[PDB]
This record gives C-alpha cells, sequence and structure tokens, in this order.
C-alpha cells in the first residue's frame, strides 16, 4: 500500500484548471490518509537547466565536462546541489507520484522536463545494470494527469494529431518506466478549454474518487525485461526464444515493441484487462 | 532554394561532439554559399520557461492569465519580450533550421523544449486554421541532428528502447511539422560516447557531406492535412472515403497515424524510395 504521495505540478497560474487539479488531488488524497508533499515547480522557481552549478565543489575533469558521470559522482559524495537534492528527497519518501501539467507541444512543459534532467540522476533514479522494470523507483507507482487543448478525437487513431498512445510513449517509458516506476493509467482529460462549468466540476470529483484508490490499480503493460539480453554483446536486444515465440502474434507487445506488426490498444492508455 | 540556415545548439561545453557538429554544419554550409546564423543556447543563457515577463504589455485579462491568447495577442501588436522577438526573427530569415543537440530522456533538452514554447507563438509558427502542412513554415525545411549515449541497436525494433521512430514521432510531427516544416530526415549519431576517433571524424566529414546538398533531399513522409475533415464538427477526422481507401494498403500511413495496422519501415528517419 502507499502513505507518501508527491504530486509534481507544473503550472504558473493558481487559477489554472491545473492548479486546480493538484489541490483536488491533495484534498483526496489526504482525506485517505494518505502524506501528500508538493513540488509546484513554477512556484519554487525551480531551475530546469542542467550545468556544472548542479555539482558543488571541484568536478573530477573540469577540462572535459560530461554531466553524467560529474553527477553521478556528486550524488555518491554528496554534492549535488541544495535544490536537486531536495526533490530526490520528497522522491525517496514517496509511494505515488503525479505529474500535473498541460500538454504543450506534444510533452511536458520544458520546466518539467528539466526536472527530470536534473532530479533523475544515475545510480539514484536509474543504472544501465538495471534499466526499466529493474530500476530503482520499482517500488513507487507514478502517473501522467494531463490536459489538452485539443479535443480528444484529435488524438484518436483517425485523429489529426495521431495516437495519443505515441505521443504518451517517451514519457511513461522512455522516463518513467526506464527508472523502474509502474506507471499508471494518465488521467487524460481533454479539450478542457472548451469544456463548460458542470462538466468541470464533474472532472475534478472524478480525479479524486480515483484516487481514493488509485493504489489498487493495475497498471500499464510493458514488455518486462526478461525478454532482452542486458548485455552489451546482444546489443540489449530481444532474446531469440521471444523473437520467435513472437512471431505467430498479429500484435507487437507495446507502442515501442510493436516489432512492425499492430501495436495493442491503448497500450499507453488502459491497462490490461 | 535556399541561402539561409539557421543552426539551433543546445548543449553546454564547448569540447563537445555536438558544439563539433556545430560547426562542422556551418564551415559546410557558409562554404558552399550558406548565410548561417546560430543560437546556441546555452551560451546564449536564454531563459526557457514561458511567463507572463513574455508579455511586456497590458494583458486582455491579467487576473485569469493565459499563455496562448497572451502570448499572441503580444506578437500582433508588438510587445513580446525582446530576447523572443530576436529569435523569432532569425526564424522568419531562415530557409533551413538544423537542430543539434544531445538526446535526453529520449527527447530534445529542456532548454531546447524551453525555446519552442516561447519562440513558437500563435499566429507567428502556427494557426487551427492552418494545421501542419498548411503552416507558417510550409517552406522551410528543418532537420535534427541528434547524438545518443546508447547504441543503435538499443532503438532497434528489437531493442530494449523501442523503436527509435516513436520517440521521435512527438518532435517531427507535433513540433515541427504542425508549423508547417517540412522535415528531413534526422542526422542520427547513435553512441558517440564510443565512437573511436576515427569514425568521430568520418561522422563530422560525412554530416559535412550531407550538407552540402540537404536542400534538394526529399522529406519525411506526413500524412497530408487533405485527409482530414479539419472542422470541430467532424473531429478533425480522417475523411471517410479516405478511411475506405485506406481500408486496403497494408501499412498504416505514419507512426501516429499507423491506424492499427503495421507502421511503414522508418517513417521518421527516412524518406520514402
Ligand atoms: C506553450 C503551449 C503549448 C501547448 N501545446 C499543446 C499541444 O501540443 N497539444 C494540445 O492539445 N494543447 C496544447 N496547448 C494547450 C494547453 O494544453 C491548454 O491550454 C491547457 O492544458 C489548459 O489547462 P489550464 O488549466 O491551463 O486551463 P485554464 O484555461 O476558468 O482553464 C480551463 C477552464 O478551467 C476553469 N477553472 C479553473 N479552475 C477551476 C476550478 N477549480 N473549478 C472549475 N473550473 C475551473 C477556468 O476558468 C477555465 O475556463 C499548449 C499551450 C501552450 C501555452
Ligand atoms: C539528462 C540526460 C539524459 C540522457 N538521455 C539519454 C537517452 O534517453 N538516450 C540515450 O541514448 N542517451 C541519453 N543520454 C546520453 C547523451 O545522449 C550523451 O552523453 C550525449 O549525446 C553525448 O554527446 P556529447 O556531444 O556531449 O558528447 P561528448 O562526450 O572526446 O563526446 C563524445 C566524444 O567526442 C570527442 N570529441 C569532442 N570534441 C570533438 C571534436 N571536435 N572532434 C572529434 N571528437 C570530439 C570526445 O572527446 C568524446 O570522446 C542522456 C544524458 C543526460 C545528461
Ligand atoms: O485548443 C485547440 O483549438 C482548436 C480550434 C480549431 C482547430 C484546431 C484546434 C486545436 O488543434 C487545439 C488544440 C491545440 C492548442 O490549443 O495549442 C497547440 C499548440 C501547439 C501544437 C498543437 C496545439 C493544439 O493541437
Ligand atoms: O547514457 C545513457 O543515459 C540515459 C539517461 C536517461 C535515460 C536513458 C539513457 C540511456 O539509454 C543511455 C545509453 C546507454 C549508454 O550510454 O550506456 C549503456 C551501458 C550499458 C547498458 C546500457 C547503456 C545505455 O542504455
Amino acid at each position: 500500500v502507499g502513505r507518501r504521495a508527491l504530486i509534481v505540478l507544473a503550472h504558473s497560474e493558481r487559477t489554472s484548471f491545473n492548479y486546480a487539479m493538484k489541490e483536488a488531488a491533495a484534498a483526496a488524497l489526504k482525506k485517505k490518509g494518505w502524506e501528500v508533499v508538493e513540488s509546484d515547480l513554477y512556484a519554487m522557481n525551480f531551475n530546469p537547466i542542467i550545468s556544472r552549478k548542479d555539482i558543488t565543489g571541484k568536478l573530477k575533469d573540469p577540462a572535459n565536462f560530461q554531466y553524467p558521470a560529474e553527477s553521478v559522482l556528486a550524488y555518491k559524495e554528496g554534492h549535488l546541489s541544495p535544490d536537486i537534492v531536495a526533490e530526490q528527497k520528497k522522491l525517496e519518501a514517496a509511494d505515488l507520484v503525479i505529474f500535473q501539467f498541460p500538454l504543450q507541444w506534444f510533452g511536458v512543459p520544458a520546466i518539467l522536463k528539466g526536472w527530470f534532467e536534473r532530479v533523475f540522476i544515475g545510480e539514484f533514479a536509474y543504472t544501465y545494470a538495471a534499466m526499466y522494470d529493474k530500476g530503482p523507483f520499482r517500488s513507487k507507482k507514478a502517473v501522467l494527469s494531463i490536459t489538452t487543448g485539443g479535443s480528444g478525437s484529435m488524438y484518436s487513431l483517425q485523429g489529426i494529431h495521431g495516437d495519443m498512445n505515441v505521443i504518451l510513449w517517451p514519457i511513461q517509458s522512455g522516463i518513467l518506466h526506464f527508472c523502474g516506476f509502474q506507471v499508471l493509467e494518465p488521467q487524460l482529460t481533454y479539450s478542457i478549454g472548451h469544456t463548460p462549468a458542470d462538466a468541470r466540476i464533474q472532472i475534478l470529483e472524478g480525479w479524486k474518487k480515483r484516487l481514493e484508490n488509485i493504489w489498487d490499480e493495475t497498471p500499464l503493460y510493458f514488455a518486462p525485461s526478461s525478454l532482452f539480453d542486458l548485455n552489451f554483446q546482444a546489443g540489449f536486444l530481444m532474446k531469440k526464444e521471444v523473437q520467435d515465440e513472437e512471431k505467430n502474434k498479429k500484435f507487437g507487445l507495446s507502442v515501442g515493441h510493436h516489432l512492425g506488426k499492430s501495436i495493442p490498444t491503448d497500450n499507453q492508455i488502459k491497462a490490461r484487462k
């Protein structure tokens, strides 16, 4: 079960429906006994740019500065900047991580992206030796709560923007699952800019209604890492037994692991029935 | 033909391969008669966070602030933040926009994502009435030049990161193609952190070659806007006649337009033969 929950919001206006959603989640989660902690990126005036200032003290190779190594080193010896360390503290303690933000240019707002690049340091959020399903945040569950200007049909298979599942992949898979996170069904609240009041009220209440049991939900599907040869010799390719056995399957495994076949419907929006 | 190019660099180190790719692209482009203009985001101390300070004027509704509407008005009247106006001015002048950068968390660097969000302002870079191929930059050609830590076999259909094509989709369709840009094939340089010295030199060399005739190449394939009814009524869905006609094609039109079928090989990486 979960006790602690971290809500990371990415939005400047407090009058925004996004801000409303964050409160709605804290309210609802508290009532159920969760200890909520917040990360109001804009309110915290968070720094989204990685640089040799995230490492406090002498770098190992000042001439040739390599962010990864330096910050992995800094994490180990305790020289990460206070603000990055702070966020890594909330996370370390969180069981459930909610990401609330408006969809911008088909991704997380720049400030949220920067948050990941700085907070998710190696050794802390990931190691090559244990990527994906075997990562550090594997004991935690995360969730995207996105708001979009476009209608949900623009994001449908025949939608002019294309399958919302492809858009989601880079984030739920590339960023979240790559660290061990169990990714729950995203809370997609389409066309918010064109939703009436009564409709908007209901939305909030639904989000809260969902959050009262968010933890017992079955997570989205991702190809287990046991299906690959996680060694460089193999180039991290999908095991030969698996490759062959999968050939009789009409559907691929996930959006990313489509194998040039048919992507399973809503692989990134709905958890396996 | 093109006489003006804009090279956008998103890396903090001048000792970096990315910075070297940036010099190569200019030295090559200029030598062939181009007028190169750069935007070294980091070197510029570029602010990636969209806020109201981006609008130096009287907001239409300061109480309930909304970046889209407010940012557009600022562009129309002319009180946008000087730095942004400076950028946009580089984009009106460019025929070719090159985006040099290290793939990070399966996407563009936060600072770069900030750039799109602040500079690509409605009316300037796009309008709902003119989505995609009808966009304002339809006479411009863009190209992503990405380097990664991971081996190309990791981004293979069988790789543990999944089809690289899915990862590139959000950027090339969502951000660049939405604005009208014709997207050229992405110059992908996998595991640059493992490439031998001689190959690194060849990669630089090769990059300079392609650049020689980068403007006559055939662009990546996107579903033309003419395949969709583009009115909030019909839901911006793919026309009826069109749907029925595609029922007979083995492959989907693109990554985000796979229509549940197989995705055409390297739809977002290789142009059509
Ligand atoms: C840079 C940028 C990039 C974008 N890129 C994309 C993109 O790629 N794809 C896309 O689809 N969209 C995109 N958008 C649109 C964006 O996703 C939406 O404008 C945003 O998600 C709307 O969320 P909001 O809360 O900020 O809305 P806010 O406008 O009275 O408001 C929505 C409504 O909620 C109401 N409201 C506020 N609080 C409450 C409350 N407590 N209870 C009830 N009602 C309330 C408001 O009054 C308002 O009418 C982009 C916008 C920007 C600025
Ligand atoms: C937050 C974050 C997220 C990341 N996410 C991902 C991801 O999702 N997927 C992924 O695959 N990778 C990822 N990476 C790894 C990243 O993509 C690579 O480290 C980066 O692209 C390497 O490019 P560089 O220009 O910095 O390299 P730089 O290390 O001697 O160097 C590359 C090589 O080029 C050499 N070199 C430098 N200048 C020159 C020159 N002028 N001529 C010839 N050789 C030269 C260098 O000495 C070096 O050996 C991530 C890194 C970070 C920090
Ligand atoms: O809110 C909208 O209003 C519209 C009205 C008429 C016709 C089409 C649209 C849209 O596609 C969107 C969504 C939308 C938006 O509000 O902002 C964006 C910024 C960058 C890229 C994509 C988008 C969008 O798809
Ligand atoms: O350097 C990286 O940093 C990352 C940061 C966030 C998300 C993804 C990645 C990566 O895929 C790689 C590539 C990557 C690499 O450069 O070296 C390796 C060595 C052994 C096993 C696996 C790998 C990798 O996946």
